[PDB]
């Protein structure tokens, strides 16, 4: 018999630097692996949000999580609206908004770590050689916080096997508004995706090299022909919404930003890493793995449940907008003779409405990841091997309610340009 020292929050300080590496990032938060051996975080990642180089404060001066604004938006949950910090917060959304739309089989709002502002600067220094120099333009980690977020690495099974091939998907909307308040000079919303107008926007801004051939009406059509079609096309075109890994490895994909079209370069690169994962002839195994991917993600249900959150935006942002302004109690700039007929509507019916369009615009940003290793299974019926699968949702983050105003703008912009490319053509 021993004594052993009473339960302690575990912080993470200057010393552990070391033991994390660089995974990758989005717009909002950091990913690094876990390199050491401890069993604390083996198979784990660090989620570590950056900071974009304006904050909230409350009337006192002092710092806060959320605005009054948000904190009466999220009101239904009082934990939700009581967190002290971001990380928190965050774990609390998913808890207890994402999870109960959801459900818990594939989310997890994960565990927090206390790191000290030490830890987060060797960090931060580590790894910005390699970070896109864009990204580190545009933001680097938020060290004024005191917690982080400690995930399962989706890209390693380990608790058996060997080799794990992992997929990450960026799926975006997956349906098209129906709205009465989209106009008639914006009709095309109700024909063309989103996502196919926003490529051509992206084009002018140098934001990828190619428009993508991938099509989400695809992938959420509930269709097996339509999903495969779409990884086919994720395949060809990566940009930022399709990457896969080796053993936790970059083979497919941009690290942490858009990558170009799949050249027959990077393709042949692509099909000999697969060498012994699919057991397949020589040019081959890459229509089996596109062929194993489409069926893990049709076979497993979760763009069903998914695309039924980004349903929640009900109106489209060109009804929500106006529900916004009388949210913040500021006269309306849209209506200028317009649909307002939802400034006539009751407090609570305006708070619902833009709530639910900010839930909805988690799961119109998520990622879902697929795990694979050799052995829920899915069977080839060329190599007739059975992989096992996991899937999992990641960055259900919860979405600030003053982005309603860019929300607007960029759609704003977006129709605006797809209709000029439409005239001139
Ligand atoms: O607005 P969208 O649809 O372009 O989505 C943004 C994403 O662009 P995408 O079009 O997927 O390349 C954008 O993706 P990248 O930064 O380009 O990877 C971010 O996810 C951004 O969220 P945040 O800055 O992390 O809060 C996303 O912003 P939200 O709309 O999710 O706030
Ligand atoms: N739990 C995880 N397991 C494995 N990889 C992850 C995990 N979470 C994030 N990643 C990788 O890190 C990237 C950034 O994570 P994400 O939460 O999407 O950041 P952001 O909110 O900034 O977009 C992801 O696109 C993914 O490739
Ligand atoms: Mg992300
Ligand atoms: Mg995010
Ligand atoms: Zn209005």
């Amino acid at each position: 018999e021993v004594l052993f020292q009473g339960p302690m929050e575990m912080i993470l300080e200057e010393k552990d630097a070391s033991d994390w590496i660089y995974r990758g990032e989005g717009g909002a938060n950091l990913v690094l692996a876990y390199a050491g051996s401890s069993p604390l975080f083996v198979g784990k990642v660090i989620r570590i949000q950056k900071a974009r180089r304006k904050a909230i404060k409350n009337s006192n001066g002092v710092v806060s999580v959320l605005t009054s604004d948000e904190q009466h938006l999220w009101r239904e949950n009082n934990e939700l609206i009581s967190s002290p910090n971001k990380e928190v917060l965050e774990q609390r959304y998913v808890q207890n908004v994402i999870i109960p739309l959801l459900g818990p089989k594939h989310v997890d709002a994960g565990v927090r770590v206390s790191v000290s502002k030490e830890f987060l600067e060797c960090v931060d220094k580590k790894v910005t050689k390699q970070r896109p120099l864009w990204r580190v333009n545009a933001a680097n980690v938020d060290t004024s916080h005191d917690s982080a977020l400690i995930l399962n690495d989706h890209s390693l099974f380990s608790q058996s096997g060997g080799d794990c091939i992992s997929v990450e998907i960026k799926p975006k909307c997956g349906f098209l508004p129906t709205s009465r308040f989209i106009g008639k000079e914006n009709m095309l919303k109700t024909s063309v995706s989103r996502f196919k107008m926003h490529q051509l926007l992206k084009l002018e801004y140098i934001e990828i090299s190619e428009e993508s051939e991938y099509d989400p009406l695809d992938l959420f059509s509930g269709s097996k022909e339509r999903v495969l079609e779409a990884i086919k096309a994720l395949y060809s075109t990566p940009q930022n919404n399709f990457r896969v890994f080796l053993n936790g490895s970059l083979i497919l994909g941009g690290s942490g930003e858009s990558t170009g079209r799949t050249s027959p370069e990077i393709g042949y690169a692509f099909e000999d890493a697969l060498k012994g994962f699919i057991q397949s002839e020589d040019g081959h195994r890459t229509e089996c793995f596109l062929q194993l991917v489409s069926d893990a993600v049709y076979g497993s249900g979760v763009l069903d449940r998914l695309l039924e959150i980004q349903k929640l935006d009900k109106l489209d942002i060109e009804g929500a907008i106006h529900c916004y302004y009388d949210i913040i109690n500021q006269p309306c700039p849209i209506c200028k003779e317009a649909e307002l007929s939802l400034h006539a509507l009751p407090l609570d019916e305006s708070l619902k409405i833009v709530k639910e369009y900010l839930i909805a615009a988690t799961a119109k940003d998520c990622s879902i990841m697929i795990s694979f290793q050799s052995r829920d299974y899915v069977s080839l019926k060329p190599t007739n091997q059975t992989f096992d699968y996991k899937v999992h949702f990641i960055d259900l983050s919860l979405k600030p309610l003053k982005r309603m105003e860019s929300y607007y703008k960029l759609d704003k912009k977006i129709i605006s340009f797809y209709n000029r490319k439409q005239k001139a053509e």
